[PDB]
C-alpha cells in the first residue's frame, strides 16, 4: 500500500526486492550470500561484469569509453572530477553552469582544487536555465561542469548545452537512465544509484579512456579514474552488494524496454502532475519555468507562491495518512516536491494525482 | 554444510543473514526496505546512532573521540589519514611500521600527501614484528601509523606499541573488535567493515576530537574528518544498507559475550589450527614467528618451507569438494590461508582442524 | 490474481469497475440506478453529453463532425456506413482496402447495397498492408473503407492513406484511443466500444456533417446518421448502461494522459511482446512484416511458422494455470494471441513477458 | 425517504436483482472477471445467454418450432427489423398494420421504407379504443400482420389475440412482455425492447416461427437478419453481453415470483386500484380510454377535466418528486400524467401513489 516518493535514496522495484530477499542467504546455489562473497571470486566477477555490460548496452556507451565504479556518493565525485580533470590544462580553471544546489555544491567544493569560475550570473531564484548563448566559457579552461537534474529545485536540462569543444563533466545522479544519453558528446558522467538505478553506496562513472592520467598527485586512490579504470573497478573491495543490487534493477529497466520507454514514461508521469498545477488557479504554484521543468523531481507550493505553512501541513499530514512517503521538499525550499524516478510506477502518480485533485476540491474558495 | 573462510569479505552469522532477509521488503513494520529508507528519516537515525552507541559500548570508546563512518574502504583512508593528519607538524612528516603487504601499501600511498620514512629496516620476509626499540622515530612527525593485522602476512601486535606519545594511527580492518582494546591511547583507528564487523561499502573511523580541523585544502569533504564528525556521517547519503548490516553484526557481537568473548573464541580457533602446524613435522609450515602469530589469518605452506604444488592443489580441491571455500592464500603469496574472524564459530574450525589432521595422514611419509 | 487479454470485450480499468459498483444501486445520489434511469431525463443528459464531450475532446473531433452513439456493434456499421454513404455518388460505388479478415467481412457486406471493388490484388496472406500506390482507386466511387487495425492478424495502420479527395471511412474499434488521430482527414469513424473504450453494446461513429442525407431508403432508422445526429443519439432508447460506461473509461484515459499517453504505452507494451518473438531464435513466430505490426493484437505461433499444436496447448494451459485468460487466438487463425489494449497495464505485459521466456527457457532444443 | 420509480422505459428494476448485479460485478461467480469484462464467446458467457434463453422459453411456453434470438436497435430497431425480414414473405411485398396507438403508427411508417402498407382499420379520431376485429380491411395477399399489444404513451393494451384469417401475425410486447400469459403458436413474430419490462436497456427479445426465415431482402443488415442470428444462436457478433445477463437475473426473479401467470394477477391489482380512484373521482381525474382497452402497465390521465388543468398538473409532478415519486409525468406528446405499473412495481409502490392520488383530490377537488 505503501507510494514511496523518496528523493535519494528512493523506491525499487517491488520484483527487484523479491529476488534480493529469495537469494539473500545462497546466490543462485553458491551456498553463500553477496554480502560475503569476495570480490576476487569467479562468482563476483560475472556480476560486476553484467552490470559494466549492462550500463554500455542501455546508454549506448562507446568503446572508447571507460565504465568504472567508484564510492563516495555523488558528493565523492565533486572532489574527484576536479582531482582527475582539472590539471589537463596548466591554468587550473574549470567552468561550473549552477542552476541549483546541487551544482552549487560541486561548485564550491571545486574550489579546493583551483581556481573555479561560475559561467552565468547569480540568478534570484533556482527557477530557470541560464541562457547557454549567455555563457561566459573560459576558452582555457580545464573542463566545464554542469548538473543535468536539480533534485532539489527541479530544474532539468533537456538538451546538451554546446561548450565549443570543452570536455563536458554531467551530473545526472537524478536522472541517470531516465532517457537515452548521447555518451560521446561528455568527457565524464557521473551518478549516485540510490536515486534512479539502485541503492546507496556505489557511484557510476563513465570516462572517456583519453582523459585518464591527468590527476594530481594528491587523488586518492581509490577515487583516480586511471587506478580504478585500471583495475576494472577492482583496485581495493568494492561495494559489492551495491554493485549487485544495481545490476538488477539495470534489468529491470531493460525488460520494462530500456531508456527509450523510461523517457515515455518519466513524460506520462510528470505531465499527469504538471497538467494539476498548471490548471489549479494558482493552489498549486511551480516556479520553475515551463521549458525547464524537471521529470524526475517535481517541487511546488500550496496556496500562493510563498506558501501556506498550515494548508501545506495538512497536505502533508493526509498525504502520510494515506501512506505516501516522503513528499515533503528539501529543507532550503519547503513546500512539497515529488520525486518521480523510474520505479515510480504510473498508478503511484494516479494515487498522488487523485490526491492533488481532492486536496483541492476540499481547500480552494 | 558451507563453511566459508574467506579473507574479506568474509563470513556473516547465520543469525544475522536470516533478519536481514525477513525485514527486507518492509523493515520494522515502516512499510519500505533499508535500501529505499532516506538517509534523513527519523527511521534512519535510529539505526546509524545505534550502531554508533554499539562502537562506542563493545570497545568502551571514550567520550573525547568521534566515532564517524566513511566510504571508500580502508584503501581509502589510506589517503584520508594523511590528507586529515600530515598537516598536524609543518614539516609534512609521519612514522610508518610496514609489517606487511598492507602496511607497505599504505607508506606507499601516504607519500603523495608528504614526506613519509619508513622506521625500521626492510625485512627481507613480513615474519616478524621489528622490536619497537630499533624504531627510529621522527619526534617532529605528525603521526605514527601501524597495521595491527596483517591479512596476507598473518603478523599481529599483541601489544600497543610505544610511540614515546605521539599520535598513534592503527589500522585494525582484519582484526577490529576481535579483542578489547584500549582506546584512549590512539589518535585515530580506522577498519573496514567487510572482514570482521559487516559487510562492504562502509568504514568505521574512530578519531580523536582534538584531531579534527588538520585537513589539507585537497582533502575530499566526504573524507573529512572535521565535516562528517559535524554532520554524524551523514555530510552526504552514506552507506545505509552496510550500515544497517554493520549495526546487527554489532549487536550479535554483544549477544555473543562483546569483545572480551571475541578475543577468546580467536583464541582457541587460532590454537587449534597452529598446533597441528607445529606437530606436522615438517608437513605444514607457518614462517611467522609465534611472538607475532595472528589469531585472525594463518597461512601457511604444505609439504615443506617453499610449498609443495602438488600437495597443495590437491588440498585446495579436497577442501572446495567438502564445501571449505576461500582457503587458498593470497594471489601474491600463494599457499593457503586460513581466516578466522568472528563469525567462524568453533565448528567451523573443528572441521577445518579435522580435515587438515585427516590430510596428514594420508600424505604424509 | 486474473490478468484479461480479451480480444472483445476486453478488460476494464479497476478503478472504474470499481465506481460501477459503488454507485450501480443510488447513482450519485439521485436515487436510482442508471440501468434504472431514463434516457428522457436530466441526468442521463449529463452522462451521454459527458460521454460525447470526451469523445471530441480526447481525440481533437473538430465542430464540423457529428458523434452518434448507435447500436449494433462494429457488424453494425458494416451495414450502417453503405446505407448512409455507398449513394453519395449515383454509381453505387464503393473502394474497400481488405488487409484483414475484418476488413474482408465489410468488404462483403457493402456487395448487399452496391458495386463493391477491393482495390488491391487479393493478398496470399494478411501479413502486410498493400502499398497506398498499388491501389485501383475509383474517381466516382462513393467512398473507399479500410481498417485500421485488424485483431485477427495484427495488421495496424501506422498512417492514413492517401485516397486522392475521397471521404474516408475507416474501422477503428481494435485501436480507438490507442493514438492520437487526424479526424479531419476522415469522412466516417466507427468503433466498437467493447475493446479499447467500454463494454458491449455501444459504438461511436464521428461522421462529418455535410456526409448524412445520403440515406438510401431502406435504411433504418436507428443506424441513419442522419436521424440519430438530429436527435443527439436519442431517437430512440440508447444503450444507457453501456454509455456510462463509455464515459468513465473516457474519463479514466484522460487523467492517464489522453491519447497521446495511451500511444506511448501501446509502444513499450508491443514492443516488450515483439523482442521476445524476435529474439526467440524462431521458438515464436509472427507473420506480420515489422512495418504493419499491431500495437494491439500480437498473434503468433509456437515451435513453428506452422505452429506446434502440442506445445502451444501446454502454453494454453500453463497460462490459465497462471491465471492469464483469453490467450488462445482466433478459431480461424489457431496458435497465440495477446490483446494489450488501454486496459491493460505494463505490470500486466511484464507477466506474460516473463512467462514466455521462461516457457521458451524450459522448452527449446 | 426510498425512491418510487414510475419510469416508462427504462424503468425500476428489483432491488435483489440490483444487489446480485452490485455484489459480483468485479468478480462473477469466482471466474475472477466482470461480465462488463466477459468474452461473449467464452463457455462463461455461454451459460448466461443460454440460461437466459432456457427461461423465456419455459416463461412464456414457447413452442420448440420457435427460435429465440436477442438482438440490438432496440423497439424501434425492429421496426425494420420485421419488414426486412418478412414484407418479402410474398411477392407484392404488402403488409397490413393495425394503427391503436403512437408506437404502432410509428411502426407502420418506418415499414413504407420496404414496401406497401397499409392500415385495415379506419383512423381513430384519438387513440382511447381498439377499433372492432369485424372491420378491419384485411389483405389476403399481405406478407404478415402487424400489431401492438400494449400502448405505453395511451394505455390502450388488447386482451386478446386478433383473428387475422390466418395471416402472419407480429406483435410488439415492448410494455407488456411477460406480464401475462401468451399463446406464443398464435403468432409468426413476437419482439420486445427489454428496457421497460424484463430488464435494462440495450438488448430486445425476438421470438420467431423457424419457418418465416429466410424470406429476408437482400438490404437486411446481417445483424438484423433472423436467419443469420438464429442460426450463430445471438453470437454472429458481439452481443449487448451486461444487458443479457441483467435480463436473465430479472427473467430468473419473475420465475422466483410466479411466472407469468402471477404477473398478470399483479398487475390486476395494480391497475385496479388507481383506475378505481380515477373512475370514483367523480372528473377529478380523468382517463379517456375506454374499460375494455384499459392497459394494466400504463396508466395515463388528466386532472381537473378532460384537456387538463395545467396548474394542477405542475403541483401534482411537484408534489409527487417531493415525495420521490419519479417519472410520472406523461409523455411529451400527449403531456398530462402517466404512471407505469410494470412488474418490479410493487403493490406498496403503487399503494404510495393511490393514497398521494386519494389525498390530492381530497385537497384540490371543488
Ligand atoms: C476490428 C473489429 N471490427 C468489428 C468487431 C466486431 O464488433 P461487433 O460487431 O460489435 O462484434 C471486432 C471485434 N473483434 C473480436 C470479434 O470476435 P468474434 O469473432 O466476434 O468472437 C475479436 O477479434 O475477437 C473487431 O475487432
Amino acid at each position: 500500500q505503501v507510494v514511496n516518493f523518496g528523493p535519494g535514496p528512493a523506491k525499487l522495484p517491488h520484483s527487484v526486492l523479491l529476488e534480493i530477499q529469495k537469494e539473500l542467504l545462497d546466490y543462485k546455489g553458491v551456498g553463500i550470500s553477496v554480502l560475503e562473497m569476495s570480490h576476487r571470486s569467479s562468482d563476483f566477477a560475472k556480476i560486476i561484469n553484467n552490470t559494466e555490460n549492462l550500463v554500455r548496452e542501455l546508454l549506448a556507451v562507446p568503446d572508447n569509453y571507460k565504465v568504472i565504479f567508484l564510492q563516495g556518493g555523488g558528493c565523492g565525485q565533486f572532489s574527484a572530477v576536479p582531482l582527475n580533470l582539472i590539471g589537463l590544462k596548466a591554468g587550473r580553471c574549470a567552468d561550473y553552469v549552477v542552476t541549483g544546489a546541487w551544482s552549487a555544491k560541486a561548485a564550491e567544493e571545486a574550489k579546493k582544487f583551483g581556481t573555479i569560475n561560475i559561467v552565468h550570473p547569480k540568478l534570484g531564484s533556482y527557477t530557470k536555465i541560464p541562457d547557454p548563448s549567455t555563457w561566459n566559457l573560459n576558452p582555457d579552461a580545464s573542463y566545464v561542469y554542469y548538473c543535468a537534474n536539480e533534485t532539489v529545485h527541479g530544474v532539468e536540462f533537456d538538451f546538451i548545452p554546446d561548450v565549443k569543444g570543452a570536455v563536458l563533466v554531467c551530473d545526472m545522479s537524478s536522472n541517470f537512465l531516465s532517457k537515452p544519453v548521447d555518451v560521446s558528446k561528455f568527457g565524464v558522467i557521473f551518478a549516485g544509484a540510490q536515486k534512479n538505478v539502485g541503492s546507496a553506496g556505489v557511484t557510476v562513472v563513465i570516462v572517456r579512456d583519453d582523459l585518464l592520467g591527468f590527476a594530481l598527485r594528491e587523488c586518492p586512490s581509490v577515487l583516480e579514474y586511471k587506478v580504478q579504470a585500471g583495475n576494472s573497478s577492482l583496485y581495493n573491495t568494492p561495494p559489492c552488494f551495491s554493485i549487485y543490487v544495481m545490476g538488477l534493477v539495470l534489468e529491470w529497466i531493460k525488460n520494462n524496454g530500456g531508456a527509450a520507454a523510461m523517457e515515455k514514461l518519466s513524460s506520462i508521469k510528470s505531465q499527469t502532475i504538471y497538467e494539476i498545477i498548471d490548471n489549479s488557479q494558482g493552489f498549486y504554484v511551480c516556479p520553475v519555468e515551463p521549458q525547464n521543468r524537471s521529470k524526475m523531481n517535481i517541487p511546488f507550493r500550496i496556496g500562493n507562491a510563498k506558501g501556506d505553512d498550515a494548508l501545506e501541513k495538512r497536505f502533508l499530514d493526509k498525504a502520510l495518512e494515506l501512506n505516501m512517503l516522503s513528499l515533503k521538499g528539501h529543507r532550503s525550499v519547503g513546500g512539497i516536491r515529488a520525486s518521480l524516478y523510474n520505479a515510480v510506477t504510473i498508478e503511484d502518480v494516479q494515487k498522488l494525482a487523485a490526491f492533488m485533485k481532492k486536496f483541492l476540491e476540499m481547500h480552494q474558495l
